[PDB]
């Protein structure tokens, strides 16, 4: 059994669409692509150069294709994404000229990939696929970065597949720009009481 | 002009409904009332004290009525809510047995109260009213306690009134129970660039 970590950049109101640039994802006429862009300092770069250490990867086709247009040319900066196997969930794509790309089609294939032997799995972007991972409680860990911004519209990290669940805060951090790094571990069922 | 702070307990996916107990709010058949219970600790109380400072208050009718059913009988623990004026939005309730309760009926009234002279306004609970405040950009600070839990269903702090807007993280801490205190100042507009 492999660990599955979801890593995500979200706004205060949990919007995850198009962190990195104005055109990264225009679904809905989304106007705020690049909202992650004013909150990048050098200690943020060092916090997630360690988050970038080599692993295996699980991605939705759309996030795969956003990555495949850029990262094959920048293996200097992020070698992990280029060397590790990238398992990609898709029904419309079966091959890619990006090295070490495998294509899964089913919830069964994800479960086998998890049960199979090998390195821990990182999940970047992939909002729609994350919905399926959440709904089957396959997500073992959450690394989040919460930015001081609210954007009513936009694809969300906790969306359709969010289930009731509990977590442990493994560790946390803050950024000179005011970004909270939050690191949760899956922790069983939601507990209630009275205050 | 007065400083409208909004204070709110939210899950990781931003639900604020019924933090304190199982029957506190049962709209939609909400099964997770009291989800903040297992995360109450000592440090949390200390912060609660600085936020239980004598202020004026602005509340929605439902939150006022939940408060009025318990807090007038515990002026020792949380005085300020009994001593300060409570401005309550309603078109349903005109008077109350609680000392220092004023009843406002329009958006204009909330603005006039803001433009008035007096103590800085705290806002607790009041998701439906918060929506109107957000929509007209009357909220100036945000003190959030983010709890290590997810519950897909429930009333959301950032609901239909949320508007795109930037913030300045003025403070942050983590409790021994894994809750994230994060207070934000309102900071003008959303900036985008390219990473
Ligand atoms: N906040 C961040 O950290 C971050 C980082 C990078 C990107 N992003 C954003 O993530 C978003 C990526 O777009 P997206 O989330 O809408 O799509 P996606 O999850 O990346 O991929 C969607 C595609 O993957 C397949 N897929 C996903 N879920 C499936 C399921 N449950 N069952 C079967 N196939 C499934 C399908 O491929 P087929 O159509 O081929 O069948 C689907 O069309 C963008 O907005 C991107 O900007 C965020
Ligand atoms: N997470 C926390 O920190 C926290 C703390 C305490 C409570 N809560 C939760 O907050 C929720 C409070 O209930 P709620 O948010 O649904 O209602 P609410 O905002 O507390 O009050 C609803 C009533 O206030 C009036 N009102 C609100 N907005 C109005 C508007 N835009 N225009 C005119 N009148 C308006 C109306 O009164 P009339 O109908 O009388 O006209 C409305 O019916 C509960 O779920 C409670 O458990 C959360």
């Amino acid at each position: 059994m492999r660990k599955i970590t979801v890593l995500s950049f979200i706004t205060l109101d949990g919007v995850m669409q198009a962190p990195g640039g104005p055109e990264e994802d225009t679904s809905g006429g989304f106007k705020y692509g690049g909202w992650t862009a004013p909150y990048e300092d050098e200690v943020s770069g060092k916090i997630m150069e360690k988050q970038m250490k080599p692993a295996d990867y699980l991605l939705g086709r759309k996030t795969f294709e956003i990555f495949a247009s850029y990262w094959p040319e920048h293996a200097d900066f992020w070698p992990g994404i280029n060397d590790g196997t990238k398992y990609v969930m898709s029904k419309t794509v079966k091959k890619s000229d990006w090295k070490n790309s495998v294509f899964l089609e089913s919830l069964a294939d994800i479960k086998k990939l998890k049960n199979s032997e090998g390195s821990d799995i990182q999940v970047w972007g992939s909002g729609e696929l994350i919905q399926l991972l959440f709904k089957n409680d396959l997500v073992d860990e959450l690394w989040l970065k919460i930015f001081p911004v609210t954007l009513n519209t936009g694809k969300r990290l906790f969306g359709d597949g969010t289930i009731p669940a509990a977590f442990t805060l493994i560790e946390s951090s803050v950024t000179p720009s005011g970004v909270i790094i939050a690191n949760y571990k899956r922790a069983g069922e939601v507990k209630t009481g009275t205050v």
